[PDB]
């Protein structure tokens, strides 16, 4: 419109209705100019690295993007306790984004000294990957997504993508993207971008705990109609022996599925006082290779935590880890992170420290014994059934199911919903606004710029459908509270430096339903 | 998907079965129960046709630099790749794959 | 149809409108298997080629081709001889191609003794090149077109294509075609073939020659408004006069337009009793390079091929060379070969054997003799007018424009129609028949075939376009006409063993017309 | 045809011509005749968008051995072609032509 109006309103708020939940959130964000302009190559021979397994070949753009791929960008803590208290499950519907107020600066620098005045003639650039054709960072758990708190102002993150690797070198096959060989719309301080996107149909999140194990589905009354080998010795004459399936033997009961597949973590303790062999971090820790490099099996297929009365154990890497606020980058202490928990998931899934089970090995005979050995790593095997990792109010939201011939249950392993055609990044830069070029003409490329950020609001409307509980159960439910003894802080909310912490990471299974 | 490559159907292309009908030799002039063992030597010849329609995938790749393509190589050679040698025996130099073109994961 | 139904009718006669004649020729032809159903690779380390200059490399097909590009395969002597002494110019219009009484014959050889017999259910394949998407060998005066006389019964050429070739080997830009991926229709007995083509524009050929020569353009009577350098010393003081170029002096006068381009060629003289002062037929032949190979320039620019009265020189291959009937292939004498002479284009022509001019090459001074430098080769100049090469009888009809970026008057320079559409290459083949199989399994190519040749019918129709005369010349014009004078055969006739001959080339230019 | 190679034309696409307006800067407040020599330095910047429709001749051969094709190298290298290298400097490595399929003459 024109520099002195406003391009759009604030727009924060959740509206609950019937089945549905619609989140709206609107933040500050400031731009700056990334790269100064520039496409630069980059590898672990230019950031130092030195190990197989680290080494990458990859491009860094002059682009940022925009990134809402956490719960918390759209559900406050009370929403969010409201859905996992009230609802068995829930799924995004569609989405709305809004870009507006936008505000390009200029900064110049005398001595010492930086003034920043307004450039109302400037540009920024912004648009969508519909298609799909650049490489998709929205998938992996980076840093940069819309704040908690809807009054913190957040930078942009720097858009960049990796591509295939010998070492430190490319091959033919490496793809270079070009961001500018993309239709962009170009905004100045009155203009404002839009658009809507629909999610493509996904199973609803397993907001529940199941209040039945799978191998307590039985009728703890009645016998089965099907025996079972009881003795094979008499007291070595083979005797054979069998006997009827009931209550008082419910562990050799027959069954008609099985608990779902694993791939077993190394258990690692969080009592303090502890002594350990030697440094397993890396060593023992279980991990999967891919063309000759081996990366970290994190998280890893959907496991329960540890076994009942064992919360003080933890798997190597089979857990997602979130660090409180302040927290460091670099070698902190177990108080300074939460450690996120699968224990709901015990009824139907294997625990992640323990082995699926036993199975045989050999032939018995009257000169061999029967001998069994433990399955560490079991399979997809028909009957399976499980429940996927679950989400958390600071997870992530969704992710992109990798364009590949074949895939087993998509859904993200860090927990939420797999896509083939997510959410498409957004990509927002500076137009880079030369300085006075000589007066003489040169054909170099300019390198030199008028000093520029931009800053604005954004805002992103997300539609949830609800699935209510309809159980019958008599007593109540475990839901997820506050606690009333007195504090220095409230929970979920600012410091006396205004500070905004998340003490706790929230799951959404509290509500049970049968097996 | 079938592990050596290829579409796997339920319904595949059906097997198409040909066989020259027995042409039985003289019989004898008293009649014998024996299935006749005595046939006409004959062999059968013709042409076979067969016509596929293929859909095709189209790319829409927004790479920069150019693609990795299967090119045939300029350098003088006694015979031309996929062709007839001297003594006319057509020959296939090298296995050709499909998988040139590049997309993101 | 049927086995036993004729599947054509013999066609052969001429049809003479008013501006239009119509020829049909009805010819016998015989097929035989050729290179045992198979594609060979030749070159000339196959053929036993040295010399770089003919080193080549190739394909030859199982396919043979109906070639009718020479003009006794659609004229009679007599005809012909309508034509060039009615007509001003002519030109193909349309075509109409016809085969047909396919015969197909099996041939078993015992011992010592071969037997023929029908084989009806066999098939020949025919298809034609109308997307010119095969190499075109028709361009190329190659032997095997219809012969002229119509009883004579004619083996089909086989058909074969040149590639790229370095030495006797090949390149990856060289290209290899299979005639069976083309679509190509199966005729048994009772089938016939037929297609009708449209030749595209071409100009009318100049059946005509000239009764003006370019430097005799004036008026006789009258002087030019115009003056020449008539002298430059007084008898070395420099003393200019000028002269009125007039009718005692025509070779000075101004003229508007200059004799065509030229290529000089070595003179030979046929006079009996003549000395050589050594072997000059390649070493004293003009030749152009191409890739480091030389081709003979034959025959060249169109040129006259002597002056005036000089009769006994030829070019030494500037000029088509046809053989008399029953002359041998190689080194025969030149009684055994009729040489065409083109001394009709010598009024705008230049002599082949005689340089174009003479050019200034220095600065004349009161020190420097005025130098002069002759033009043995001279292109294209603005103002130049020519004739091109005449056709004949017995010669090539037109030819296949090169598909290239640029090209200049592609009128075929051994004579005929240049087009860019020429008549489609005809291609016909014998099915292959295999022998009796093995009755276990081989997955070789069948390598045993019955031995089998076709025979039948071919005619072919066109419509020619004729351009009259419309003269005002008062004495009679030179026609071509037989000699009555006694003599033991008649001219294109049969002798007493039933062998046709063309005792002599016709050229079509006896009328004239001014300049 | 243009002898450096491309599409000779008597009317090719106009030539576009570009000038900032001079800006004088403070003029004498006495009236002198002669041209303003004093103005205010200025440059300008901006977008400048091209669109070119081009039409295609399609190939048509009936070549049964694979053309030569233009192909990226896929053996390892330090920088990818025709891509930006570690201080984000665009190159072009090497010239490409245009003439890899073939036909007949």
């Amino acid at each position: 419109d024109g520099v002195g109006s406003s391009s759009g309103n604030w727009h924060c708020d959740s509206q609950w209705l019937g089945d549905r939940v619609i989140t709206t959130s609107t933040r500050t964000w400031a731009l700056p100019t990334y790269n100064n302009h520039l496409y630069k190559q980059i590898s672990n021979s230019t950031s130092g690295g030195s190990s197989n397994d680290n080494a990458y070949f990859g491009y860094s753009t002059p682009w940022g993007y925009f990134d809402f791929n956490r719960f918390h960008c759209h559900f406050s803590p009370r929403d969010w306790q409201r859905l996992i208290n009230n609802n068995w499950g829930f799924r995004p519907k569609r989405l709305n984004f809004k870009l507006f107020n936008i505000q390009v600066k200029e900064v110049t620098d005398n001595n010492g000294v930086k003034t920043i005045a307004n450039n109302l003639t400037s540009t920024v650039q912004v648009f969508t990957d519909s298609d799909y054709q650049l490489p998709y960072v929205l998938g992996s758990a980076h840093e940069g997504c819309l704040p908690p708190f809807p009054a913190d102002v957040f930078m942009i993150p720097q858009y960049g993508y990796l591509t295939l690797n010998d070492g430190s070198q490319a091959v033919g096959r490496s793809s270079f993207y070009c961001l500018e060989y993309f239709p962009s719309q170009m905004l100045r301080t009155g203009n404002n971008f839009q658009f809507s996107y629909e999610f493509e149909n996904v199973p609803f999140h397993s907001s529940y705990a199941h209040s039945q194990s799978l191998d307590r589905l039985m009728n703890p009354l009645i016998d089965q109609y099907l025996y079972y080998l009881s003795k094979t010795i008499n007291g070595n004459q083979q005797t054979l022996k069998f006997s009827v399936a009931g209550p008082s033997n419910m562990a050799v009961q027959g069954r008609n599925y099985i608990p779902g597949p694993s791939y077993r973590q190394q258990r690692v303790s969080t009592t303090v006082t502890q002594a350990a062999a030697s440094e397993f971090a890396w060593p023992g820790a279980s991990s999967w290779a891919l063309n000759g490099r081996n990366s970290l099996m994190n998280p890893g297929p959907a496991m329960a935590s540890h076994k009942e009365g064992e919360d003080r154990f933890f798997p190597l890497s089979g857990s997602l880890i979130f660090g409180k606020q302040g927290t460091g980058r670099d070698n902190v202490d177990a108080d300074k992170v939460m450690i996120t928990n699968e224990e709901e998931i015990k009824t139907t899934n294997p625990v992640a420290t323990e082995s699926y089970g036993q199975v045989a090995t050999n032939h018995q005979s009257a000169q061999a014994q029967a001998q069994t050995g433990w399955v560490q790593n079991q399979g997809i095997l028909p009957g399976m059934v499980w429940q996927d990792r679950d989400v958390y109010l600071q997870g992530p939201i969704w992710a992109k199911i990798p364009h590949t011939d074949g895939n087993f249950h998509p859904s993200p392993l860090m927990g939420g919903f797999g896509m083939k055609h997510p959410p498409p990044q957004i990509l927002i830069k500076n137009t880079p606004v030369p300085a006075d070029p000589p007066t003489a003409f040169n054909k170099d490329k300019l390198n030199s710029f008028i000093t520029q950020y931009s800053t604005g609001q954004v805002s992103v409307e997300i539609e949830w459908e609800l699935q209510k509980e309809n159980s019958k159960r008599w007593n109540p439910e475990i839901q997820y509270t506050s606690n009333y003894y007195k504090s220095n802080n409230v929970e979920f909310a600012v410091n006396t430096e205004g500070v905004y912490s998340e003490p706790r990471p929230i799951g959404t299974r509290y509500l049970t339903r049968n097996l």
